[PDB]
């Protein structure tokens, strides 16, 4: 046989014969293929020995399990799951199949800012994020490289969350505990980068990253401070203080289209949602539902899309069988 092996760079793709003309589309190594059974192009992801360590295995199992707990157009949906290996003893690799997409969100970020497309992309992120939260899934590590887009501007989130750390919320950076609106920060970080065309909060580690957060947004309120653990609290309170730049100064008018009255209004609304999403204190940060009702977003609102019906430690030997069972069903 049912399988055939093809060399794609260094790794060998042993896939079902239904999948033809494999081409590399990013590195878990990923391939574009034509599905002869479905008569449509697919993306196939190869998990090379996912059971190899606690980190690789826990994510692989969790995400394989969650891909059947989720049913939404803005979240990845599996078309097929298979392994070439015949038994548990021989079991090495896992191959995952989904609809082929046109672009990564990193590429779309580089593009010129258009309000119709930006708001629809952001609307879709919020729909997917809401669908996860409705199913009891808070992402905590939402980033553009794990988001894919079609030419018709339809969007899909590829992973299920908790390496690029820039889009992580203050509560993740400082280990605070969280609610659903932790993912709002990440959305704000993507939305801001689409405007500035620069990573808002860069850094080689969390120290640099936090410095970038406070320099631009200012030192958080005392209420935020007392929610920190004593050792983290000590560090944050003893950081050099900043007033924080205003959002008109964070994202100047020059970064927005202002050739019409429609664009001038949408620019103020966009800067306004940013000021409600890029809020350090999660107690003050906008929720998913309120972000969906915001004038900049609610133009796309749809009840069918928005309002949709919805862990242990093991050895490498135990993870192998757990993953194998899910593949074989
Ligand atoms: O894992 C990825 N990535 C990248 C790899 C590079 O680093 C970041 C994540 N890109 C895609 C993927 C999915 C669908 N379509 C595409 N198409 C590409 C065509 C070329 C231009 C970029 C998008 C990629 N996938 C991918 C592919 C199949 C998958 C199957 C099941 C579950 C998740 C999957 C994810």
């Amino acid at each position: 046989n049912q399988f055939y092996s093809v060399e794609v760079g260094d790794s060998t793709f042993t896939v079902l014969k239904r999948y033809q003309n494999l081409k590399p589309i990013g590195s878990g190594i990923v391939c574009a293929a034509y599905d002869a059974v479905l008569d449509r192009n697919v993306a196939i992801k190869k998990l090379s020995r996912p059971f190899q360590n606690q980190t690789h295995a826990k994510r692989a199992y969790r995400e394989l399990v969650l891909m059947k707990c989720v049913n939404h157009k803005n979240i990845i949906s599996l078309l097929n799951v298979f392994t070439p290996q015949k038994t548990l003893e021989e079991f090495q690799d896992v191959y995952l199949v989904m609809e082929l997409m046109d672009a990564n969100l990193c590429q779309v970020i580089q593009m010129e800012l258009d309000h119709e497309r930006m708001s629809y992309l952001l609307y879709q992120m919020l729909c997917g994020i809401k669908h996860l939260h409705s199913a009891g899934i808070i992402h905590r590590d939402l980033k553009p490289s794990n988001i894919v887009v079609k030419s018709d501007c339809t969007l899909k989130i590829l992973d299920f969350g908790l390496v690029t750390r820039y889009y992580r919320a203050p509560e993740v950076i400082l280990g605070m505990g969280y609610k659903e609106n932790v993912d709002i920060w990440s959305v704000g970080c993507i939305m801001g980068e689409m405007v500035r065309h620069k990573i808002l909060f860069p850094g080689r580690d969390y120290i640099d990253q936090w410095n970038k957060v406070i320099e631009q947004l200012g030192t958080p309120c005392p209420e935020f401070m007392k929610k920190l653990q004593p050792t983290v609290r000590n560090y944050v309170e003893n950081r050099p203080k900043y007033a924080g730049l205003t959002f008109p100064k964070l994202f100047p008018d020059s970064l927005f289209p202002a050739d019409s009255e429609h664009n001038k209004l949408k620019a103020s609304q966009a800067r306004d949602l940013l000021s409600k999403m890029l809020v350090i204190d999660p107690a003050k940060r906008i929720s998913v539902d309120d972000a969906l009702q915001h004038p900049y977003i609610n133009v796309w609102y749809d009840p069918a899309e928005v309002e949709a019906p919805p862990e242990r430690e093991h050895t490498i030997e135990e993870w192998k069988e757990l993953i194998y069972k899910e593949v074989m069903n």
